[PDB]
This record gives C-alpha cells, structure tokens and sequence, in this order.
C-alpha cells in the first residue's frame, strides 16, 4: 500500500445521479434501528461507508424521547458499508458527538468529539488504536466538520471550533499525520466564522465549504495549504447563495469576502465544489425552513461576485418535504477524482411533533458524465405510523 | 484476476435438482424481513448472491401497505449471499426499481433504474463507485432485465426498453465495459417486442429469452453478437409455448418469427436455454394466472417451428400453488458452464387479498447430468397467519 | 492447499471437557430464532461450524406449529460459526431434510436431501455449484447421515439408506470426488441395518457407528475402505450398550456380530469411537425415553464380545432432563486427530406439549488428556416461559 | 507472523481520554441484547474485541430473572470488535463462568471455566481447538482472571483461584504455551489472597493489580517472571488505596506488604499500573457501594509506602452514578506499549430492584500524552422504561 496522494484531475460533471437511500426511517418502524443524525459518508480504497452519530439508542425505544438534542455521554460514531442501515449490529467505533474521518490511505482516523460542553475532550483515534488527544481551548464547545475529512501523501486535516456559534470564535486547522497531531495552523481569512466545513482534495491542497451561524448566509470557503501549512479562508462569489434562513434569491447577495447580513444568522452543514470559473453547489429549497433539496451550477460563480447564472437544476428531495444537512464526499475515478455528496432527511420533534423523538435516514448522489431523468427522493415514511 | 471469457461447453443438462429456497415469507411472521419482488440471483467466481428490489421497508411496518405498485422513490437494490433472508442487516446497493448485475469477472456492474416515469434516470454503478449515466428516451419508463446480465473478456451487455409496454416501443442493448456504457447498438429482428430478457453467456455472443406485454405469448429471442454489436431479435420455434396468459396447449402456437397473438397480451419474466435442436424451457402451469412452475425440454423447439414434443416435465412447484417471475441463471462448471434458474413465488394483495403488502420468497434449481425424485416447492405460508 | 489426508495418529484421550453450547431455545424466548432439529458441527482447517435442518420458520411464528414431522418442503441446511445462535441473519445453504458436511480440505460438500418420501431428490452440492445428482433407489425415503461426512485426499464417503426403518433396506457408500459421485459401493457386513451412521476418519479408512432402528440396540459398525471401495460392517462389540430404547444394563447385550433383539426397534443417532482394545462411547442416560447424557469407556468393548466393564463415566447431560441425537466429531490437532461430539437437546411437543412447536440446543464436547470437575448441561429453558 | 514479544517502552502517559461506550443497556429496552457481566476487552495485532459472560439469555426474555447468580451451566463466553452490543448474532466462544484472553499474536486462547462449584473443569480452547483441560484443586470453586491474559514470545501466563474467597485459597500460575498448559507455579510473596487479577506486558514478565475478599481492600500484586516461572507478590505502597468497601481516605492505609485490615473484606475486580516510583490507578468514588469511577496517578504510590499525593484526577463515571468491575487493557503503539482500560456499568438487581434482571454497559478509555476535558460516561438508562 503506497499512499493517497490524489495527483489526479477533478471530473467534468454534468449533474448528479442517484447513487444510495437506506431508507432509515421507515426500516425503523418494522425493525430496531439505531436513533441517528448528523451523518456523512466516506470511503477507502475499496468501500464507501456511511456514519452519524447516534443517541445511545433506538427508535423504539421509550428512551429515545428527547432527541432534539445535540449532546448527551450516550452518543456514539457508527459506521457500515454504504447501504446497509443502522441496526443493533452497528458498531460504536468511538464515543462523540462531533466527527469526521478519513482514509489516508492505509487504514483510518476517527476524530470523535465528547465532554463537557464547557470543557470537553478530544479522542484522535486511527487504526483502532488511540494516537492522541487535544483538549477545548475556549471553554465553549469544541466541534468539528460532521463531514469526511481529507489526506493527502500520509497528512489529514480536519478543521476545529470552540467559541461562540454566532459570535466570533478560535478557528484552527489541525494536521494530523497518523492519528498523531502534528502540526495546528490557526485560521486566517476574510471567513468571520468557519463551522462545519465541508472540505475536499482538490490537489495540492485541501478546500472547505462551510456554515457560518453569526452573520453569514453566504458559505465562508477554507483553503487549507498541506504544501506549507498556511490557511486562507474567503467566502462565495455566487450571489445565489445556499444557506438557510437566507433572503431570498433577488436580494441575496455576496461578494467573495464579508459577511452579507441577510438573515445571516444561523445556517447548516453545506457543500459545493468549484469547476473553473463556474460552481456547482446545493442547498435547501425553503430558505427559511430546512426543507427540500435541489442543486446546480452557477456560471461564474466561483470567480465572480454576486452570481445569478444558475443552469442544469434538480430537484434532489422535494420542496414539501423536508432535509437538513448536507456534505460533500468525494471518490477517486480511474482518471479523474469524482465528487459526490449526501443529505440526511430529519423526520423528528421540533417540527414533526407528532413523535417526540428525532432521527434520520439519508439520500445521496455522486457526479455523472452522463444523462440523467427527473425526481425526489424523500425519506417518506408515514409520521402516523411511525412509534411513540 | 484475468477476465471471464466463457470460452467453454454449455452442459448437457438431463433436467433439474434443487439448489435454494429462502422461506422469505415464512420467517416474515416471525421477524422483520424486507418488503420484495422482482428477483433474481447471480454469481462470482466464488459465491452465487440472490438480488430484488424492495419496497423501502419490512413487512410487519405498517407502511408496506399498497406494495402492489412496482415503482416509487424508495425501492432499493438488495444483495446477499445465496441463502439468507432478506434482513434488516441486508445492503441497499443503489435506488432503483429496475435492475441487471453481472460479474465482469474482477468485480460487479450493478444498473439499477429510478425516476419519473416519463422521465427517470439509470445509474451505472461498478466497483462501488459510479461510472457512467443515461437517462430515459421514449419518456414513458426506462425499464430493464431484473435478470443477471452477462459478461465476455470484458463488456457487459444489458438490454433496455422505455415505450409502450403494450405497444412499439425502443429497445437498445448497452454494451458498457467497466461501469461505463461505450456503445448501444439498436434492436433488430423478428421481436416486435423486446422486455424482462433472461440472457446467457452461449459464447461467442450472447442471447436472450424476452417477455413481450403486446401481441406474443411465445418468447421473443435476441441474439447479442459481442464480437460485432450487431443485433439479432428472432422468436422461439416451440410449439408449446411459455408465457402467461396464454392460449392453451393445443391451439397453442409460434413460428419462430412473428407475435402469434393468442392472448399475446401481457407477459411475466421468463427463461429457456437451447440444447442443439431442443428447448429446456419453464412456464408457470396455470395459462391465465400465474400460479404453479414446470420446466422441461421440447425436442426440435429451438430449431423447429410450432413443436410439441415435450419431455422431462417436473412440478418444480404445484399448480395448486402460485409462482411468478423466472430467470436463467448461469453458473461455471470445472469443464462446462451450467445453466440454473429462479423462481419468485409472490405472496400478498390483489390476490391473497387477505393482506395488504405483496412480498416473495424464491426457490431455486440448477442443471444436473444426474438422477432426481419428484415434488414441488412453495412459499407454503400461511396467509391466516402473516401479518396485517 | 494441498489435502486432507489425515495421515496421523489419533489422539490417547483421557475423558471429555466442555466446548460450545449455544442456548438456542432460551434466547428463542427473546430473539427470532429458527426451528432446528437433526444438527451436527464440522470445520475445515481453521472454524468448526454448526449445522441442522430448519423448519423453513422461527419459533415465535405462528406457522411452527407441528414442528414434529420431520419433512416437508420449506426445511433447509444451515451454517453458522461454531458459537452462534441460528438466526434470521443465518443462510439456507441449500434445502433439505437431511444431509452430511466434509471440508476436503479445499471447500465443502453438502449433500442435501428432498422430494416426496417415496420419490425424492440429493443434491450434491460442493463450492457453491452443484455438482451432481442420484434419485432415490427403493421409493420409500432416501435418508442419510444427519453428521460430519469424511474425506481423505480428495475422495468424500456418505452412507445412504433408502428403504423400511424397521425393515431391509439398501445401504448404499457413495464415494464423491468433488461434489460429483464416481463410484457407489454396496453395503455388506453382519450389519442388519446401517441408518444415521456416525462417521470418521480412523487411516486409511473411514468407521462408521450407525443407528437401527428395527431389531437392534447394539449400534452396527460400518468399516469403509477409501483405497479399494469395499465394505465391511460388523457390531459392536461392548455388552453395554447404547441405544434407546434399550433393554437395561444386565440383560443389554452384543456378539459383536448379530441384532440382539432386546428392544432393539427404534434408535437415535449415536456415535462412538475405539481405542485399542476399548471402547469410549456415550447414550442417553434413559433407556427408555432419550433423557439424560452420559459418556464412557469400555475396557476390552471394542474387540471382545459382551463387555461391561465400564469406567470414567459423566454426566454430560442429567438424566432428569432430556437430550435426543448426537454424534462424533473429529478435528486434528497439531499431532494427533482428536475427535469431539456433539448433543441436540430437543425441546417441544409429543413430550412437552404444553407448546405447539419443536426446536433443540446444542452442548458439545471435545478430547482432553488434562482433568475435568463434574457437572450436566442441559438447554435448561423454562416451557412455562417459551412463548406458544 | 512472528511473535508478540512485547520488546518496547510503556508510554508516559499523561491521563485518559475516552474510546468505547455501547450502551449495552439502553439498546436493551428496543433490542434482542444479551445479558452479561464480568467484561474486558483485549485485542490482536489488528482489532480490540470485547468479552463477557452471558446467562444464556436476552434481556426481554421471561428467564433473565434472577442473573445476580454468577454460575449456572447457560453461561457463555461472547466475542465482538469492540463497539457492538451483544447481539442475536453474537458468538459463544465456549461454555463458562470465568475466563482470560490473550492474543499470543497468531491466534486466541480461550480459558473459560464451568462445572459444580465444588469441582468443575477448565477447558483451554486455542485457535478453535481444545488443546488441554485441568481440573478443580481445591474443590471450592476455580475462577480466573475475568480480564485479558498476557503472552510474551509464545508463552500465555494465567492466574487461578480455588479455595475460600473470604479465607487462605491456592494461586497457581499456569503457564500454557498454545492452548497447552506447560508449567504450572504456585504463588508466593506477602500477598494474603490473589483474585481477579488485573494482569500486563511490563517486559520481560507479567505484573498483577489483583483483589482481595479476605482481609485487604489494597490491592495485593503478583509479579510472574516469564523468564524463570518464579513468582512474587507485594502489595501497593499506594496509602491513597482502591477497592471497595475501603476504611475512607485518611485512615486508608498500605505498607506495600500485608492486608490492611481496613473493611479489608469484600472487593472487586481492580487494575492499576506502575510508571517509575508513581501510580496510576482508578477506583469506584464510593468507598462502600460500588458506584462512580475516578482515575487518578499518586507521586511516590508505587515505591513508597502509604502514600498520598495524588494528582490528576478524572471523574470517569459520576459518583451519583454506578459502575463495577474494570481492568487494565493493553494495547502496543507504534512506538511505545500504551494502557487502556475498562469499566462495567452493571444495571440490575440487589440495587435497582425495580426489575429482576441484571446486565452491563461498558465505557472504556486509553492512554494519552494530550490534552483532555472533563466528564462522566454512565450507563444512563431510565430504569423506569428497562423491560421487567
Ligand atoms: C424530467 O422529469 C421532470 C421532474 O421534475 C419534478 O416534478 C415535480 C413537480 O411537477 C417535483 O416535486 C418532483 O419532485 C420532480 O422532481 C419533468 O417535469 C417536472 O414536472 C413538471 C413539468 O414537466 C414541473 O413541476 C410543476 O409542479 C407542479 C406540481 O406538480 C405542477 O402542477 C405544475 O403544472 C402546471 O404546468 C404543467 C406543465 O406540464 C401542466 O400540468 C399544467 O398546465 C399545470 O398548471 C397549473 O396551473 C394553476 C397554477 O399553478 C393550477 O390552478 C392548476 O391546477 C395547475 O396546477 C408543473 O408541471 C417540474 O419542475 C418538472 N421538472 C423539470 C426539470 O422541468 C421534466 O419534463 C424533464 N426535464 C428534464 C431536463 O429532463
Ligand atoms: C417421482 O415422484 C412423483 C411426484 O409428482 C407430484 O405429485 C403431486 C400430484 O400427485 C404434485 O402436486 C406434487 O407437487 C408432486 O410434484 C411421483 O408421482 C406423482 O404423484 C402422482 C402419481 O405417481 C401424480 O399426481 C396425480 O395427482 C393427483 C393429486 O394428488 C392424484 O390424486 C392422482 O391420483 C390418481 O391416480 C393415482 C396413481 O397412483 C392413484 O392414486 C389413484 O388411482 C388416483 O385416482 C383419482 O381418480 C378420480 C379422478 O381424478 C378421483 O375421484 C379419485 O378420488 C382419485 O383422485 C395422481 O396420482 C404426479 O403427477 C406424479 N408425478 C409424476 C412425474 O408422475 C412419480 O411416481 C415419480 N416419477 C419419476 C420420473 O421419478
Ligand atoms: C466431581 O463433581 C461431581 C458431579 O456429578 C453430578 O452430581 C449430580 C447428582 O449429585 C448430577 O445430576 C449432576 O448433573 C452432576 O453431573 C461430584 O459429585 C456428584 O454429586 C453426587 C456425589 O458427590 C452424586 O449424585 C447423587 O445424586 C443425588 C441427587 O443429587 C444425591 O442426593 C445423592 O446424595 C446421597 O449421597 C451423598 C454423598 O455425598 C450425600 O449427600 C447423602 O448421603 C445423599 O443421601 C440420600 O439418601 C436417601 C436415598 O437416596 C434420601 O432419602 C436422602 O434424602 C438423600 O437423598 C448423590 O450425592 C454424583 O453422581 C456425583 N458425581 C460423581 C462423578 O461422583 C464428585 O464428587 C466429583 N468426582 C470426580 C471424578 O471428579
Ligand atoms: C474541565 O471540566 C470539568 C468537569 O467535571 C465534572 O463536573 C460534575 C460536577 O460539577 C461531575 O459529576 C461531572 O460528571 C463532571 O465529570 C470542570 O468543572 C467541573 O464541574 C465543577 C467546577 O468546575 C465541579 O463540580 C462541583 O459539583 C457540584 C455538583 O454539580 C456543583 O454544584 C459545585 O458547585 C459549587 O462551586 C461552583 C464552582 O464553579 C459554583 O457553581 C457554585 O459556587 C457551587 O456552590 C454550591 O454551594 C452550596 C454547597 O455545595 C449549595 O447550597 C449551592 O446550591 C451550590 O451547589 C461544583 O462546581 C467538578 O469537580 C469540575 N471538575 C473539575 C476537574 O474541576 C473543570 O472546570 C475543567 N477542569 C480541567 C482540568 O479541565
Ligand atoms: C501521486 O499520484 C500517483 C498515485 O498515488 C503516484 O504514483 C505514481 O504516479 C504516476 C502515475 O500515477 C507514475 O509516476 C507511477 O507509475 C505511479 N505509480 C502508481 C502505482 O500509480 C505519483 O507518482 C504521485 N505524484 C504526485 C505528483 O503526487
Ligand atoms: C505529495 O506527493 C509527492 C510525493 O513525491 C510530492 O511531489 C514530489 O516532489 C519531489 C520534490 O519535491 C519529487 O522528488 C517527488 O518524488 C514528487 N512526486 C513524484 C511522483 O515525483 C507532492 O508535491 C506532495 N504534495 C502535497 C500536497 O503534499
Ligand atoms: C478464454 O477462456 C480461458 C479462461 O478464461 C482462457 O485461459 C487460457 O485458456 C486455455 C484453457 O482455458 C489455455 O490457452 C490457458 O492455459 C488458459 N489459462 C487459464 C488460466 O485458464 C482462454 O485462453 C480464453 N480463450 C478464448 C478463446 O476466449
Ligand atoms: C499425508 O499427511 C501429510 C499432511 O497432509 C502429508 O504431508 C507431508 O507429510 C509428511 C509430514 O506431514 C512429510 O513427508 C511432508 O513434510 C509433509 N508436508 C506437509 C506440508 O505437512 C503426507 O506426506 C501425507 N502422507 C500420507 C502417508 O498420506
Ligand atoms: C492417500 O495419501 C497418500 C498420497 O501420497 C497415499 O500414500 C502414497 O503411496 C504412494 C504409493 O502408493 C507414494 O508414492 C505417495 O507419495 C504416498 N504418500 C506419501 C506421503 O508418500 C495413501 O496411501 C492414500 N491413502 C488413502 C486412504 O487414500
Ligand atoms: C522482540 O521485539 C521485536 C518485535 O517482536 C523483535 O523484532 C526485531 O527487533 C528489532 C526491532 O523491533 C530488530 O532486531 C528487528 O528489525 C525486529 N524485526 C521486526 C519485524 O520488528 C526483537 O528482535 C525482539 N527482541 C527482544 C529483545 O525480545
Ligand atoms: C523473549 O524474546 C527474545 C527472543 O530472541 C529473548 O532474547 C534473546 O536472547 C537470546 C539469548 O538469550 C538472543 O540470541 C535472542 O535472539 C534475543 N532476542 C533478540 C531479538 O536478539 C528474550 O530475552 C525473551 N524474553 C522473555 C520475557 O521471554
Ligand atoms: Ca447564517
Ligand atoms: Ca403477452
Ligand atoms: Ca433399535
Ligand atoms: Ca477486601
């Protein structure tokens, strides 16, 4: 096994085709299914394989009341092949609530976050053995990306906050080579906030897409620099725009570098992916609830401020249903290094109050030089015969 | 690994023996098993897997409810080794409510269908990641084999129809080496329809036993040239026939070349496999419903117009009974490649109108040149007992 | 991989100490488990597997109801690692109801039987494909061992009755090299029965300890030579005696020649498996009822007629519990062939009729020349708890 | 594959981060979950599995009442990788009520015990086969380590108890080179009673962190020379003290020589581990109940009599919670060998009456040289929702 060092060009997509459902949801009314959300694919050089983060149980279980919420000790990162869902023969490869992972190459490295909110502790798992630990450094909330991280040559990064999700917040870029941190970069850019990056291999460095819960509602972007270390982070020349709560899609707005102030508020884990001077991308389809998907590219959109060039849209998971978060995910081609990318489909408390717990089950797409049709694919399970 | 050539000798078979039952349904009232159809096993160098497409749930999920319909966001692609019931620790291999799979030899092409119908989308997985793209062409349902496709040195075939089910309609044969199509050849031939073919690896080239839902009731033939791309669509010269419904017995009829339009209406997935001038073929026993399956060989129905000399009947399930779809399924001797076959054996509403859900179990039998008893497998569940 | 041909002392044992249960009917009360019935474990070089016929259901289906009858269509083989319970995750490597299992070293053969009793079927299954096929010779039930078949260089013997359980029969050894049979060799012997025979590999032939169940109690011997074919069964020996029913302990008999007539209709499956001049064997502690296991040596059992001088008994299983069939199972050591045995411990109706339903457990035990306490293992499972 | 002969520097570790939760308990109230007890968790050169004995049941299964009882004939040795629950289709690895494990880095030795109390058997399973048995010496129950055995060079040491529990007993120290025992050493040094000893690769031999339920409540320690088969066992110079029931905090004393006498009665199974002339430790946080678990290193604790400068504390597991047993787990870097470490969280009767069962989780958690934040990982399962 010589190393993943991703020389190789991106593919010229034309639009995504559909690639997996697990159909979580619905499995979890017939059968014991794990009680899931802030997921995110990934694979080695052979299996893709789909993670989240549980909450210490199962759907039908009277304790999985209460699910609204983020933390709690009993959370766990699960993981199987890409296609199988969760059930009580998962594995708990680590105790979290925060993640990512990566295939260097070799085998894997499993940041899994988990401790006080306050004060929390770090594990840097990899290859089944524990390599190292960090701990919070602000004192409010370490959390991590919710998304695969990248290496490259025998380094992964991983970008990592503590601060205030709508304040300002310490941003660092840490690049562990093994399990094994060995280097942290701290975060510079015209990015006011970096959370829940989705980052990708785009050779020789490694770029993100992230969320920004204070004032923008225009994703922050993150170039990381694995040649030297150095960080630069700007923001999104497309004046579509992919957030939520955002504006609209005629005032929206962004010029590459500053927070927009458009409802910039909260946001939620999102992706996109350059391609020359253009952006293919996604988001939800209400802006200002979390609710259907569609994706596309917007012709000088990543070169160019204030964007409004969309073309070859699709309407992922409908408008009346309802998604949530999303990442990127890519997946080395045979001649070029492909993209695809997932998207969780919360059906629970808070809006589906008809239960009282909440979950999710998973769409996902990959790039294609191909044809495609037309469609949705939502997790459409039946809240009135859903338990609880 | 070197590739899959079947450079070798078909067996020269003497009838059926028993290889595989699940018992899907049975177990189904006992523990929480997927909602199937649709069926079909296929094989690698070493292990022999049992495919379907399901209704993205289980049976005791009171969702499962109208599983009559065919199509609908989620339905997924399942895969196993031969022999375990379909479980809630089974993978959904792609989304798709058509599909194909064939080993290449190295590893597997996995087509699977999904979309509107008017316009729907055809991923074309291989190796895990996702290879190629083409969408539909009539706009009216981009359907395929839901039949193990065939491999030679290292093209795979696949044959797809999008038109009119009782009508014209546009068949092409895809010829997509690794994952990626690199040329579709037209139909051509006698076959005034071409849909559900059951297709072999009789080398050099590749050949398939059709359904047509238009005018025939006799088995479309179409002869794939992989050597060329050319194409070849006859009909079968048996006399006895085997499709439902069909005309009797008697005024039973084919010429090897034209619909014979007697109750040439609808169809059912169908197999038969050649033998010189003879014809090992399998028919459900009902000629209206789909209900009993018996297999046997006509001496001259291959070579020979409107045959009737049957021989080597088996009961392979009783005509008290019900069976439903059927494909070959092919699988390499140490000196000859032996041909078996499937046999769904649907359960649930429109008929067994008791329940609410339509699932299936299978049951499944290979080439032997050796002796055999007599009987008949069914689901044998009973209907008063399974759930809803 | 070269093969197994057991070239290699047998092991000087000393007793026998506990290996694997498995609880199957307990976690029956909690977890969807299969009906079974007739098991036995074999392993290739490296996992001993556990095998048994199902009952094409679980336990707590409503459908397992009269599990009693020992065929019927939906009844198949399974195959799990030795240590895990039968579960909906295990597969149906074939259907059947009856069987044997030998790794050759290279892969597995498993004959497998069905069919109507007077007209059935036996496939001969071997890596996946099936191999070959011979029908039932009498019409009157084509039964074979129900235990680990044995090679030795690449030949597979398997003994097959087909015939009148308390009656003639014919006792067929089939020797099939690779899953496809190339010569049967005809029962001869003293033997007046040879049915359930519990075989091994004892160089250069195969011995077998069988079952008969019209005049004799005194388990026949069935002696296979692997170099020329021939045949030779004779009796044992040993004036103990294990079978049941049974007539005591004083009036219990054998010539080593002739059925001894003393209840010596039914049986059980049963094993035992010499040493010099002696005899280590194990019967059902009731001779009447098959209730209770315990497991001896003979001194002078083996080449003298009417031996009773039994010692280093156990109480493998109590007497005021029940047991059912068993049978011998070897597993070279790293200089010595040891050989090991397995118990089904049958639980349900005709005897405990409080529920509908019939399945068993499982206690086996292997070769020590080390110490051991004392003690029985019994399925131990409260009827009143299980459901029906 | 050579042989794991541990040849390397322990690491300096600088406190634990957390690695493994199941929540065992929790899946138990919507999943088919064993029930167990007396975990541990150890690991080959690749994968950390995770044991336990089980009571031949489920949870939701009517029989687990009354599984405060730790003998009976239905118990069973389980296996996993670490981060499954124990399910339907988890594995008995060997019958027991008592066992070790150590991976002499070609294959697995198993030693599970069972039997009358009085006299009972061990069998030593390896590499699937029994190599040796060696029965009951005192006639007062044998038990063992309940924690992972240490093998250097190809030799697998393992301590065992039979005797009196609250009274004098035999320590031997089998020393079984391949599932075969080869040299048997009977135990010497001040220590007053050795069970449940918490054993490590401290090269060149072995160190033992054991329990007393006679007159200490400081753990005793048993050094093995793997070198010479010679024995010695002290006792911890630690004044800080950690068992339970324990005198308190300030009259908690230890000479590093003989029982304290300090409710130096009862125990439970215990680890600790040296570093120069330091310690570090963990413990239950109550001194008389079972519940809470901190960790901790005391200056001076390992060379030094009745010591109490402790620092670095981590409250694992909250004092208003519950834990149990807990051992050393090692685990070879890449550099330097680092310990790891778990702990049972039982939930169950005799305490939480309110059901009748009783069963465990586990958290686990390794060394680090990194930062960490602040915590406490229990079972944390509402009692009120558990089945029973
Ligand atoms: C490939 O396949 C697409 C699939 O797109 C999506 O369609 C759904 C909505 O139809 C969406 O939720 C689903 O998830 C799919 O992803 C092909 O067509 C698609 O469907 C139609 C047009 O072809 C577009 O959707 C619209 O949605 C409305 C809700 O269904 C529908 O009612 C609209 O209908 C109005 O125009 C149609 C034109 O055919 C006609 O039916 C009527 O005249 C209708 O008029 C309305 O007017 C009044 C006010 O609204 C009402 O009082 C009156 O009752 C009536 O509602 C409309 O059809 C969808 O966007 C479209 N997709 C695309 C990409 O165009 C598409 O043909 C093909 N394209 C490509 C590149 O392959
Ligand atoms: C190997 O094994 C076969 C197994 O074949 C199948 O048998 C079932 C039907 O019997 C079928 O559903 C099942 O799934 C099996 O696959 C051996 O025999 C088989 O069974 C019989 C003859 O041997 C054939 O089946 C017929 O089915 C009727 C329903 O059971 C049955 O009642 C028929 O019986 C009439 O003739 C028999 C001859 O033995 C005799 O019983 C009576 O005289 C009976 O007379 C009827 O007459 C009146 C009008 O019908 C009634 O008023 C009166 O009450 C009575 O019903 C018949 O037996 C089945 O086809 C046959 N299979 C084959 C291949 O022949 C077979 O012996 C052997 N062959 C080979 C090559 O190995
Ligand atoms: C290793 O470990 C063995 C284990 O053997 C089995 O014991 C159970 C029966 O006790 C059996 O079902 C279980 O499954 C075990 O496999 C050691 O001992 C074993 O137990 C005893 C003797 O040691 C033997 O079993 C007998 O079973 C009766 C039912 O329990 C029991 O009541 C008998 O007791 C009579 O004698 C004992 C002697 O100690 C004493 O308790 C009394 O005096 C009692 O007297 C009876 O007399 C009247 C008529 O019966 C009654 O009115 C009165 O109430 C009372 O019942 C007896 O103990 C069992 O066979 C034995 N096993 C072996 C191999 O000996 C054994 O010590 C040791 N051996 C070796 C080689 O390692
Ligand atoms: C990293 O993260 C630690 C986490 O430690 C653990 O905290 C829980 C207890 O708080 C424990 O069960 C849990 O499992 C965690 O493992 C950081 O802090 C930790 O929490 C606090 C202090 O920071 C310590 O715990 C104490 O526990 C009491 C129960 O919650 C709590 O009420 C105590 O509060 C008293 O002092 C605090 C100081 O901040 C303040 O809140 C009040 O003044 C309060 O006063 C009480 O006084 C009267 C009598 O008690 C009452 O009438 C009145 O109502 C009120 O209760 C206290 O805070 C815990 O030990 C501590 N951990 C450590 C290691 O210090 C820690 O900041 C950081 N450290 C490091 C190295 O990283
Ligand atoms: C990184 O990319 C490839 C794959 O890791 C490296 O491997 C060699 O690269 C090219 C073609 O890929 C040739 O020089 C060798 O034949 C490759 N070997 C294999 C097994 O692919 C490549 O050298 C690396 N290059 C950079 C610039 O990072
Ligand atoms: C990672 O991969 C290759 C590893 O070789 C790096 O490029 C190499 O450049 C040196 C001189 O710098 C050559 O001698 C190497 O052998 C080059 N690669 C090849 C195939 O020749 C590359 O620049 C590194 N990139 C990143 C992002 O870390
Ligand atoms: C295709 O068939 C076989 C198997 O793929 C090819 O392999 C060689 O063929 C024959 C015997 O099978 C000999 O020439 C070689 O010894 C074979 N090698 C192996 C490993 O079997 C064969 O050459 C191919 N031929 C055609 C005509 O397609
Ligand atoms: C059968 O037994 C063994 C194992 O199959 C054969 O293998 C050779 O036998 C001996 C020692 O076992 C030596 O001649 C070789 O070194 C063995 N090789 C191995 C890999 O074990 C043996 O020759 C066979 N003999 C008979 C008489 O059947
Ligand atoms: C099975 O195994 C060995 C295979 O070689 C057979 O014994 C061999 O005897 C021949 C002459 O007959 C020698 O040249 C072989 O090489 C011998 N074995 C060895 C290791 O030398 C053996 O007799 C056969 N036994 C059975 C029961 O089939
Ligand atoms: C035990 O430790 C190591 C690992 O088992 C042995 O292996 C050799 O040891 C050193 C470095 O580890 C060198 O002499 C060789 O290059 C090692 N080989 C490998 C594959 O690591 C070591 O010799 C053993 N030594 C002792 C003292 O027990
Ligand atoms: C276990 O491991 C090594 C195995 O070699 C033992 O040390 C060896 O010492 C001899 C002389 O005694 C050398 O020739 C060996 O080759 C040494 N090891 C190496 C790598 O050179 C070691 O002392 C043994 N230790 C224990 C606890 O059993
Ligand atoms: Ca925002
Ligand atoms: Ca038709
Ligand atoms: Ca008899
Ligand atoms: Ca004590």
């Amino acid at each position: 096994v010589e190393y993943r060092n991703w020389s190789k060009p991106q593919c010229q997509i034309t639009g995504f085709a559909p690639f997996s459902k697990d159909n979580s949801i619905r499995l979890s009314a017939g059968g014991d299914i794990w009680v899931t959300r802030e997921p995110y694919v990934s694979c080695d050089p052979v299996k893709c394989y789909q993670f989240a983060l549980g909450q210490g149980t199962t759907l039908d279980n009277k304790h999985s009341n209460d699910t609204v919420h983020d933390r709690i000790p009993h959370r766990t990162l699960l993981m199987n092949e890409l296609g199988v869902p969760f059930h009580l023969g998962t594995r708990q490869v680590c105790i979290a609530w925060s993640s990512s992972s990566c295939h260097d190459g070799k085998a894997w490295l499993h940041v899994c976050i988990t401790g006080d909110d306050k004060n929390a502790t770090a594990s840097f798992i990899y290859d089944g053995r524990l390599v190292d630990s960090i701990g919070s450094w602000s004192q409010n909330i370490l959390r991590t990306q919710e998304s695969e991280c990248v290496c490259i040559n025998g380094t992964c990064t991983v970008v990592m906050t503590d601060g205030s999700a709508s304040g300002r917040a310490d941003t660092r870029i840490l690049f562990i080579e093994e399990g094994k941190i060995v280097h942290i970069s701290p975060l510079a850019g015209s990015a006011q906030h970096v959370e829940e990056c989705s980052c990708y291999p785009r050779y020789p460095g490694v770029r993100c897409i992230c969320r920004d819960n204070w004032k923008g509602s225009n994703r922050p972007v993150v170039d990381i620099n694995m040649e030297d270390y150095s960080i630069d982070s700007s923001y999104v020349c497309s004046g579509l725009v992919g957030d939520t709560p955002r504006n609209d899609d005629r005032s929206s707005n962004s010029n590459c570098r500053d927070p927009n102030n458009e409802r910039g508020t909260q946001g939620v884990k999102g992706w996109a992916f350059d391609n020359g001077n253009d952006l293919w991308m996604g988001r939800t389809i209400s802006k200002d609830l979390r609710s259907g998907y569609e994706t596309f590219k917007v012709i000088g959109g990543w070169s160019t401020p204030n964007s409004k060039s969309q073309i070859n849209r699709q309407v992922i998971v409908d408008s009346d249903n309802r998604s949530g978060y999303s990442g990127i995910f890519s997946v080395e081609g045979k001649s070029c290094i492909n993209r695809c990318f997932y998207v969780e489909l919360i059906r629970g408390r808070k809006q589906e109050t008809r239960v009282w717990w909440t979950s999710n089950s998973i769409v996902v797409f990959c790039g294609t030089s191909g044809t495609y049709g037309t469609g949705s694919w939502p997790d459409g399970a039946n809240i009135n015969f859903m338990p609880i």
